[PDB]
């Protein structure tokens, strides 16, 4: 390989390059500024050892103490109804609310799974509000305490608009302790200091530093039954997300999973690329048409298309190639459908006549044959009827209107079709128009599908087979070639068909 | 090798690859779903060290002690035949039951083996159950003591549905105490602090507790004739299993044991792939002849077919290479049985006599040739009759009804079919039918079994060997074309027959 | 590769190299002339440990007695527009100005994000000033305290030129004692000595001084309730930026952009460098036509440019190569268009014409022909009308006034110019003209683009292509003679134009 093809490769593919790129970095920004922002909280306590004293930080006696003081057993939280909701809501600048709950006991439930009750609290103005728990609708008043239904609470302090949502959790004290203990850290910063950094993460600025101050205080006190340097304060600067390193990651991971794409589809291309891969084999590309991004013909409609100049290319390579040729029959055939055969041979035909000689066109695809639609037709009296013996030889000849060359359609489809074409009454057809006529061009099925172009080709002067440039490959266009020579038919050369300009060539 | 090589068969195996997975997932999620839970208790000490005490709460007479307080010599099981039936009974939400025994003494055999006697217990009430221990049963009642055959028991508090049952074990002391060790840990966590934390696992998360409350107050009450910071209590999480990691480790065992296989049957396969095998060695490959999903002729019932087009492309490819031939004689054969040489030549016979010359099918596989089944007969009169002498040239020469070909039978199968064939009535029948027809194929056993295919063509013009897709090798092929030649038979080409579509070509 | 290629091509892209290392080196030089200078202050105390004591002084406690005594918490900046003003004003010799405030309030608004009030002052004169904080504007006066519009502000000491502006802010506590301890750095500069070394970087020389003196005096006092052994001092020189360095990594930076640069163009280089490059193929280059740095023809008008003096080295070239010829017409043809098929084809004439044979220039680019503008033109009557028979032999050819040939123009631009160049009219005029001229020479568009050279060519005695020097490559110039050579028409070489002089080669 050389870097020269890899650069092609990336340049033809940009397009995609920069759609997966793009979509990564938007869903990246779209995470790293969605995503709840994380504060952190420090205190320094000295100890006048410290390898004991971090254990008996996070031992269960000293965060239980804390969650019982502060009633953090009773989890509050804002009620968004999708994955965003906080997030925009954030950024639109609105204010979130809080409630100051000092008493909630709800039934208790208990069930194998379920073991943390909660309830909704919608607030429908600054003094009442509704509860529902399981469909059991109630209504409360700040300040008087309630006790319903198994459920006791006690709210105070509502802030927020009116028709939020709050979610009340009465979570296990377990649950509680290990969610403080899963944010708090302890260590000791010079490994044999008395000194010893605290730190709490969390959502709330000012209620984590409410935690660590009551952390540090119930230590304090449990010890003298140390010092506390620095009471805890909140860095008001988020450390989690972190948008850059987040932002840098997808624009990476967007690179690197579109080159890997990139590589995985040019590893996996088989087609023609290039008219020298069908010359590395001793196959002469007498032409390569490009895509006309132009019921119809082209040589006709748009007369100064480039696809038309290439096939005007063509047809002076055909006028030296056709020379010593046993009579001027050419045949137009193929690997694989829908590779061009009818569009070259037409459009060929239509070439040729309008330089003054006559062009016979006939339309040899019994099976799937679309001519006479593309020229202007009566549909009856076609090659099948004529070949099956219901027909004359001048009652098949039709004339293309904007065209300049006579045609033979196809007819009505007939049932055997390989067996029609065997009769020697199309030998006599052929024989007698290759005195009316100056050329005679015949397109046919293909060769890889069905056994008509080489029962045809043997009455063809020249034939040529139509390769489509991504789509048929080496080995197709080697094996029909062979094939065709198997049956006694010389095939001239190839014409690759549908070209595009690719910055890898 | 190349990667398209290996992502084409990849491709080819999908299902195969795709069924392992799956079922290996399956087993996985059935697994992580059924296997019991297994919860962990924990508990904080502290030492006022702390390596001797590891192996002094791990002595037998602490575990010892706290079995005499809970009584853990009890083995109480509810009671599931089969090895999911736990795991069903959980996830249905069906509640386990639980029995208090204060006191079991069973007869206590204790034979070489069974040192742990049991006895079951079926619930029929909340307060009366029925008790058998080897067939002898007995009715019991909570509350009043049951002193009876040998067997002593008191039960208390039943908590259960009538009709459960569980089986009750008296184990020996030092396997209690060695249960109770498996599952009980002591370390350090900090390698030189006086804390020591201690966990216990087991399936019932409040059983645990229980256990290592007592476990640490018997060692507080020994080593006062230590402090206890935190009091056991249990993760209601439970620590095994951890589905997530056996689902992706049960998917990537998947995955590996299918490449595996695939590489496995991959290495080890020998047949034909593509006509290029054949044409390396320098053998002419006419035609490929793909399976025909669709005692009758194919060529007849489906004329569309597409096995009936590829052996139309063979008709044509042979109208060219049966020319200068010394007489119109073809000779169908192969290297292996069931290989396709008559399905080959009745379809080839059919599709050459559609286009109007007359044929003749001679079946000379005198062993076991079924055509005059698959044409409709009067077995009478075969090539057998005619070769030993009691027949005539023209008792022997039946017409296929939907065919349009005469046809010879075998007729009775003789016991001299190489020893017939060798018989100069052969050669004068197949110069008298080389007048009156325009074709004769004739089929024939195949060679790599005998030799009647090597006798048949000295008189036949061209000969061609018909080769099984996946079936047959590039040897079997080759020796049968060398034993062809051996015995003075020009072998024109092969045929590969029963071909399919693989992504890895 | 080898030494003396790179050596070339950094000899030929020596331009761009310095350029770019040019800027590099400016945008260094001003980064290190602008960027503001940072100065550092020292101190030495002695410890009677040194551990703890590191953490001691950077707590908050130190820092924020420091803060409150010295009223670091009012933030005043010198106020220049730009991000060059600072440094423009310092180069200039420009003295700072600066302002003692003892006392300031502002409002607080304190929304989500802007927690930092800030006012702007302009200095009016020594004694007055104005305030704007959100364009409220305001008096004030040194001296007497300011109380007005919730701000509360007291200034003494101004020394500024009046009309200059200050940027007041009162940043919020913890954001002071950050900043702080972001530039504060403690060390023991022994591991176990009681000797600190207290480091303070800052780029006002005597705040920081002041700052670090506070800093240890208010650890001192703390301690007691260690010995000051060095008092802070401010190194006078700057210890960042430091300009050498910089401005070395600019260099450096800017060479190795330029080397990868210069590779990456190498590398990606494809067109035609050296006629050896045509001649491995086994094109014959005649003719290497240098850049002619000089609507009027260069044969002409410089006689004796370099460009012209190569025309005449491929006219005597051509007087042997175009011997033993079929006819007196040659054919300049290329491959893309812009490659200098007129220039050659025009100036050749005019350089064969002033040997005295006459000469018959024919313009069959009928399609972008221009020569009759450049030779002094009636449009009328050209080729076209010729060919469509609207014109007749003696009416089209004119003579060049400052050349000394004759010419045809290609007329009115035909809307089939492939088709007419094919009516036997065309021979008819070449076989006319070759008897009343010694040479005729056909301008052609290019092969690759369209096929009227291919037409040309059958009645053309010689054909030669023109390769532009950078612009064509290898392929297309061997695209072009296979193309010429399936048509019929025998190429026999080609003629290298528009070639520089590369110290690569
Ligand atoms: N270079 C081309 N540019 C534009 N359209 C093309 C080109 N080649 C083929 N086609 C069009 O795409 C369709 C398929 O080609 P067609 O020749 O009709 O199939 P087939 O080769 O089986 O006879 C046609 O409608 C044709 O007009
Ligand atoms: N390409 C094929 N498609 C469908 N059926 C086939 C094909 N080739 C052979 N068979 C069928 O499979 C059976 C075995 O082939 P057969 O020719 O009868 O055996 P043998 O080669 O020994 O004479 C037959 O019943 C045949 O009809
Ligand atoms: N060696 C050259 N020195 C100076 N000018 C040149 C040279 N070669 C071509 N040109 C000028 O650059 C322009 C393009 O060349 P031209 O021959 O006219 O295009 P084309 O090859 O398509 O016919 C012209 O104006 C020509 O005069
Ligand atoms: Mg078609
Ligand atoms: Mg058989
Ligand atoms: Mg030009």
């Amino acid at each position: 390989i050389d870097l020269g093809r890899v650069i092609g490769e990336l340049i033809d593919h940009r397009k995609l390059i920069i759609s997966i790129t793009s979509v990564f970095t938007l869903f990246a920004i779209l995470y790293a500024l969605l995503a709840t922002p994380i504060y952190e909280t420090d205190a320094l306590i000295q100890i006048e050892q410290s390898a004991p004293e971090t254990a008996l930080l996070q031992s269960r006696m000293i965060l239980g103490k804390t969650i019982d003081d502060l009633n953090l057993q009773i989890q509050i939280e804002q009620k968004y109804f999708p994955v965003i909701g906080r997030g925009l809501a954030r950024l639109m600048g609105e204010k979130p609310g809080n409630i100051d709950i000092t008493r909630l006991y709800l039934p208790d439930s208990d069930d194998i799974s379920n073991n943390t009750p909660s309830i909704i609290l919608t607030v429908k103005d600054k003094e009442n509000y509704s509860i529902n728990s399981d469909g059991i609708q109630l209504n409360g008043v700040v300040g008087t305490l309630l006790n319903e239904k198994g459920i006791s609470l006690l709210v105070n302090e509502i802030d927020a608009k009116p028709g939020d949502q709050f979610v009340i959790t009465q979570l296990p004290r377990l649950k509680a302790i290990s969610d403080l203990l899963k944010s708090f850290s302890v260590a000791d910063l010079g490994k044999d200091t008395g000194m010893l950094t605290l730190t709490l993460t969390g959502d709330n600025p000012k209620r984590i530093s409410h935690i660590l101050d009551s952390i540090s205080q119930n230590y304090l006190a449990q010890n003298i039954a140390v010092r506390i340097i620095d009471n805890a304060v909140t860095d008001p600067n988020p450390v989690r997300p972190k948008k850059t390193i987040i932002i840098v990651i997808g624009v990476v991971l967007g690179l690197i999973v579109s080159v890997v794409l990139v590589l995985f589809q040019v590893f996996l291309r088989r087609g023609i690329e290039s008219p020298e891969q069908l010359e590395e084999i001793g196959i002469n590309v007498y032409a390569s048409i490009p895509i006309s991004e132009w019921d119809t013909l082209l040589a006709v409609g748009n007369p100064a298309d480039l696809a038309v100049e290439a096939i005007r290319g063509l047809r002076t390579s055909l006028h030296f190639a056709m020379m010593e040729a046993k009579n001027n029959v050419l045949m137009i055939s193929g690997a694989s459908p829908s590779a061009g055969m009818t569009f070259i041979s037409s459009n060929l035909a239509a070439t040729i006549a309008i330089t003054g000689k006559k062009v016979l066109f006939i339309d040899a695809d019994l099976r799937k044959g679309y001519a006479h639609k593309m020229f202007g037709h009566k549909n009856d009296k076609g090659l099948s009827e004529f070949l099956s013996g219901q027909a004359a030889a001048e009652m098949i000849i039709d004339k293309v209107e904007g065209g300049g060359f006579d045609y033979i359609g196809r007819g009505q489809i007939p049932p055997n079709p390989a067996e029609l074409l065997m009769h020697p009454r199309f030998e006599q057809l052929l024989n007698w128009a290759s005195q009316n006529y100056d050329l005679i061009i015949i397109d046919t099925p293909p060769i890889l599908a069905v056994t008509d172009a080489a029962i045809i080709g043997r009455y063809a002067g020249t034939c040529l087979l139509v390769a489509r440039f991504e789509k048929n490959t080496v080995k197709e266009i080697d094996v029909s070639m062979k094939r065709f020579e198997q049956s006694g038919v010389v095939v001239k050369g190839c014409i690759l068909n549908g070209v595009v300009k690719k910055a890898s060539s």
